[PDB]
């Protein structure tokens, strides 16, 4: 029995074709992605493949202005237009709250949204009951296929799902549902969830009954061949997990931002045992044309958004590297911009130091043609919308924060820190906690202001975002050890006023972060 | 026969008491200098010493707004008020031109102005004839003392004396005049000039007849004891030059900016042979009170100047080190300010590089109380009033300019270069031309903007002042090798607009310049 699984994940409201760095498209001839382009390939596959399922493995919220304006409707309207079959809940579908998901998406969505490890209790459970399900049986061909959904068990520590929700462990919540499914004689079972390729490998091996594992949340790219763009692949597509019951479970994931459409052809038998499965992510590039019906429908909406973009801000002469591939591994100039901007707005209401988690930086801004910046640009960088809080810290506290900046370096980890007024040097041939080999911090009260070796028993004032000030990302030493805490100024607003003040900005890799 | 020589040099219109760094006074209790304070000590000495001469060895022009407003009158009126006996011409007395000296100073001055190596020829010689003399015989006590004047033989390459003047070699022009003096039976002979302690040591030994050598132009500080302030002394006061005719000629010089009054008691005999001479510069500090008659007369004028100062510009939170002691030896933050400001004003009309001769930086700005900056401040930094010209240069050309930046490092040399967008590392345990051990220059067209090793056969665009663009200070390779030259914007004006744009600036020693 043939079954073709089309799957997306981590679109982040990039329903509009984007530059290769998944940021606002500048030259359509090179641009790729978008719901419109995705439509023409799904449509094409459905033309030739009688048995098909289209599934998104979470994270359609946030990313671009398309969300912070329609705050959900854009996802529901165009996921329905693309006629998705199922979707597992992601962590970003709670960034606007439990009500910021129930009213816009769950109610207006024409298809099931799945998650098995999310238990609802209290006054809220009354109605959200049945607005999402732990699974769903889908009739394909003359057979049936069962999807079981899961979400990250760290969403209440990554998003805003309120307190009337509980996020259980995925495996311990999926297996009871999967047993239920096979006692209903639904052998063909797909696991679709938002926990991360590493946790998806835990489910594939340690859940009996699962036939496929489709997932996301870590923006992982798998390929069997020669990759088509700048994303270097982790493993082959599908990756094969040798489960504990003696089975070859395919693990699949297609990068992010709607740049690739996952495609997995699966051959079953009567008892629903996966004989084999070949596939590969499909780069939705310029060769695949936008579908006019969708493309125009997109511009029916873009008209509303144009008001935020058509307003001028300032100019940039160099490319602003806000890419996760550089802002979580080395000194990216986007962070240096944000940190230099940070220490300008406070100077009107005596600090010189700045730390910033590269994970907060969510989009690059491609300097092009005239090198002009807009709110649509700055918004894609900082979708969270917080403030830059002033914090009094011990030197010992800052020392360990930078040991936390590289404590698990190498896994695209978002807690890697950008700097301003700080010179840090790492040596990764040392065990976590000995990696910082030099740290010279800029002093101001000194008569010769300059970078000097950090003293452990000294008081420094650093400006960092609210999310760090409260010990996010695992910086619990900051939240607990700080000597004072002051309120900040809206994050995107002040960076907008800064670059408007400058009128031209050229941040560079100045050697703030170095490696030994 | 007793004769007390009081001498000043390199006041640079600092007739107003100044902070210890010779910049605008902030707390009078600590402030020192000024014509008023100088008056009460000269007056005191004349009360007790029957035979005295007061002489300035050049450089009363420029330095502060007092000049760029009254452009000479302030010097004439208060040098007369201090009742100077003679003065040798300095190089800065031509910064406003030959007419910018004849009308304000030479005509209105009630005393002789001396220089022997300045020959006047052409249409100008007609009147400037006799407005200054090569020497003068002064009656002191019941005897006579002869002063011979000299100026730097590099003034037409340091100032603007026009083309109708000629600056001869000092020695070859002094000795003929000194012979004339001793054939007139004026044995007591003082040499007063503006060429530099090193050239004054040439005159003392190689001019027969000279009894004393009083000079300046290098702002040298000599002391016999324990110095009273931050200036570390070169030698003892007086320094003794063992002349070629077998004589102990005293070489004297008192720092600068009116901070010390030189004081040299000299014992002669009938034939006018210097038996001995003891003395020491007198720190005109707060203990010596301002003379009310002068102090008030100073405020009679300050009223006119207040208009430039009482206008706001911006703020600074850190001390701006514009001191020659740091801006000609290492990375001073005043230069980094000027270079960062330089690459902001051009960005409105694509460069990132900046070189700047520390000699152009002529005053620090002391961040105090509220850390507010004014035109009176910015003017004292850049008395020259030029522009910041854009220049296209080869990489090989920039390489040798930095070898010229330290080619004779160690002598308070003004051709030492400040940077912006450049990382230079020197190693002075190498012969001039091998001292640059590393140079990484910031690139912008590169997709990862950052500092990269300078390529010799590559084209870079640096912004530097007009004085450098025309190969000043010995940078003749720049003037000759550049590939293009563009006009600049007024130097002080744009730095004012910058810091006004910033509203707070905190330049620091970031490690642009380093030493191995
Ligand atoms: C600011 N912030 C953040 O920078 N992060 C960064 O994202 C990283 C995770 O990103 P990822 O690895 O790409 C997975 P994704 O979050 O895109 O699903 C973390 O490491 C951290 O650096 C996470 C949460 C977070 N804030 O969470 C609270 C919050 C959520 C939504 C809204 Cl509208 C307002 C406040
Ligand atoms: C700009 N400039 C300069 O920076 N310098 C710097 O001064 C240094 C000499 O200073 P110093 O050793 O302290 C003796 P002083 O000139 O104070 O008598 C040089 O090395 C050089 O870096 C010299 C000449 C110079 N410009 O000379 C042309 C000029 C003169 C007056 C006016 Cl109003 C306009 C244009
Ligand atoms: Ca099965
Ligand atoms: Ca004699
Ligand atoms: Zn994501
Ligand atoms: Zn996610
Ligand atoms: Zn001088
Ligand atoms: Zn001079």
């Amino acid at each position: 029995w043939e079954l073709t699984i089309l799957h997306t994940n981590d679109v982040h409201s990039r329903l509009e074709q984007t530059s290769e760095d998944s940021s606002k498209c500048v030259d359509a001839s090179r641009c790729m992605g978008g719901v419109a382009r995705l439509f023409t390939k799904v449509q094409q596959i459905r033309r030739a493949e009688p048995n098909v399922l289209l599934l998104d493995a979470g994270d359609q919220y946030q990313g671009t202005i398309w969300f912070t304006v329609y705050k959900g409707a854009e996802v529901a309207h165009f996921m329905n237009a693309l006629r998705y079959d199922a979707m597992a809940l992601g962590n970003h579908e709670f960034d606007n709250g439990v009500e910021g998901l129930i009213e816009p998406l769950l109610k207006e969505a024409k298809f099931p949204i799945l998650s098995a490890n999310i238990k609802a209790k209290g006054p809220l459970a009354s109605q959200i009951s049945g607005l999402y399900l732990p699974y769903k049986v889908l009739p394909v061909g003359d057979e049936v296929v069962g999807i079981v959904g899961y979400t990250s068990k760290e969403t209440p520590f990554l998003s805003n799902p309120g307190t009337n929700l509980v996020f259980e462990d995925e495996i311990t919540a999926l297996q009871p549902e999967v047993d239920k499914l096979k006692t209903l004689n639904v052998n063909k079972i797909i696991a679709l969830g938002h926990s991360g390729f590493e946790m998806d490998k835990l489910i594939a091996q340690k859940v009996r009954g699962v036939d496929v594992v489709v997932g996301g949340h870590s923006n992982t790219f798998l390929y069997t061949g020669n990759p088509p763009s700048k994303e270097v692949p982790a493993g082959k597509y599908p990756f094969i997990v040798t489960s504990d019951d003696g089975r070859k479970v395919p693990v699949v994931q297609a990068y992010a931002f709607g740049k690739y459409l996952g495609y997995l052809k699966i051959e079953f038998d009567e008892r629903g045992n996966v004989i084999s499965s070949h596939g590969n992510p499909i780069l939705l590039d310029s060769s695949i044309p936008e579908d006019p019906s969708i493309k125009a429908d997109i511009n029916k909406w873009r008209i509303k958004l144009d008001d935020y973009s058509t307003q001028e801000l300032g100019k940039t002469i160099v490319y602003l590297d806000g890419s996760s591939q550089s802002c979580r591994f080395r000194e990216c100039n986007m962070g240096n911009l944000i940190c230099d901007a940070m220490i300008n707005n406070n100077l009107r209401h005596h600090v010189s130091m700045c730390i910033l988690n590269g994970g907060g930086i969510r989009s690059p801004i491609d300097e092009r043609n005239d090198g002009t910046i807009t709110w649509e640009n700055l918004a894609a960088v900082l979708p969270f919308g917080g403030t830059f809080d002033l914090v009094q810290l011990k030197g010992s506290t800052l020392k360990k924060a930078f040991e936390h900046s590289v404590h698990r370096y190498g896994q695209s980890t978002g807690e890697f820190l950008q700097v301003g007024g700080i010179h840090v040097v790492y040596d990764l041939s040392r065990k976590p906690g000995d990696r910082v080999v030099k740290l010279d911090v800029l002093c101001t009260k000194c008569r010769v202001p300059s970078y000097d070796p950090l003293k452990m028993d000294e008081v420094y004032k650093v400006i960092l975002p609210n999310f760090l000030a409260n010990g996010g990302d695992g910086f619990q030493m900051i939240k607990d050890e700080l000597l004072r805490h002051d309120s900040g100024d809206q994050d995107i607003n002040v960076v907008s006023t800064y670059i408007s003040k400058m009128k031209v900005i050229y941040p560079a890799v100045e050697g703030r972060i170095k490696f030994s």
